[PDB]
């Protein structure tokens, strides 16, 4: 019926350790030894890092370890790293082949070094302009925290109009990425001098420009 | 690792009957009758919706069926109810360590017409190769539901590492558009026949190839 009361948040520090614990009743959790832990990364397939309460599949490292106490098991992670930022779930065998999960926890490894973005501007394909099209993409990546402001200007004065930015998403490196594209026209692209993309991240503005190259 | 595989998106309207797949071939023993189907709404904890190919726990409406087709675990949400729009995972238990998890299928009760992705592959601008670096940006715009799958190949052969994908973000036209990039040294760049990016999205599989002919 109900889930296994799991806290909604935790916080650790690079090298430290954090114990995420979920609780239930003496019917599902409290009765057996099948309290397992999952871990999916921000809207992405789950993964198992614990089973039979205190155990791990031949992949999860030695920082992962949970153990059942009362009617509540609990996982803890030391050697805390940035890549550990994620939502964890707790399961537990119920009655008639029934399995129950926790209410979820989102652990945030604090103390994570701050990064300034790396803006890469791109000129329309050698083939984009062949189909009578032209769109520029401002690749903002490798930055942290996860908030940024992307802006576009024409030959010098604002261009805001026909610009689509996307939310910032974590990468494989535990930092963020994010693009922003402009849709021009070969003609709305040629009849100019230089377009530029501006990325303001934590009081640190970056700004690359672009000009037409004949070849690619 | 992602042995089990499934559509990026599977959508329909009310009444319809979407049919998610779990074609986790990867050959396997081709005899793992333990396939589960976790349903994961947004902002909530997953939950076994079907288990053992086709067994259903207490609760689950008959609207759901489960089955293995040679090497294909499928699920069907006939009469697609509104409250059925979520992410639908799938799995097979292996070696008590290998809990392989599908990749996730996000159902969507159609809210607007279907919009296929508009991928445009970008090569590293000359000025960038003038900084001893290459970045290939794959821009995917104008689609729906907001669920895409991106693959990378260098010379036809997959590019399993160095690739980055963003998370679908609604555009001003409420049409999703994500972006994927692959960072590589000018050498890797120049040392390959042609580079290709190819997103997935409900049947269609548009792929764009880019050759390293650059001006620098
Ligand atoms: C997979 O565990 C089992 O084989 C089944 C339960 C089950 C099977 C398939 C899907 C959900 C639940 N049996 C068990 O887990 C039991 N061996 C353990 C217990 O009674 O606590
Ligand atoms: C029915 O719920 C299950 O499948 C669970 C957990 C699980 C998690 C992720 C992927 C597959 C299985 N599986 C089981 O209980 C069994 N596969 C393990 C056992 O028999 O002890």
């Amino acid at each position: 019926q109900s889930a296994l009361t799991q806290p909604p948040s935790a916080s650790g520090s690079l090298g430290q350790s954090v114990t995420i614990s979920c609780t239930g009743t003496s019917s599902d959790v409290g009765g057996y030894n099948y309290v397992s832990w999952y871990q999916q990364h921000a809207g992405k397939a789950p993964k198992v890092i614990i089973y039979e309460v205190n155990k791990r599949p031949s992949g999860v490292p030695d920082r992962f370890s949970g153990s059942k106490s009362g009617n509540t098991a609990s996982l803890t992670v030391s050697g805390l790293q940035a890549e550990d930022e994620a939502d964890y779930y707790c399961s537990s065998y119920e009655g008639s082949d029934n399995f129950v999960f926790g209410t979820g926890t989102k652990v945030t490894v604090l103390g994570q070094p701050k990064a300034n973005p790396t803006v890469t501007l791109f000129p329309p394909s050698s083939e984009e302009l062949q189909a009578n099209k032209a769109t520029l993409v401002c690749l903002i990546s490798d930055f942290y925290p996860g908030a940024v402001t992307v802006a576009w200007k024409a030959d010098g004065s604002p261009v805001k109009a026909g610009v689509e930015t996307t939310k910032p998403s974590k990468q494989s490196n535990n930092k963020y990425a994010a693009s922003s594209y402009l849709s021009l026209t070969p003609e709305q692209w040629k009849s100019h001098r230089s377009y530029s993309c501006q990325v303001t991240h934590e009081g640190s503005t970056v700004e690359k420009t672009v000009a037409p190259t004949e070849c690619s």
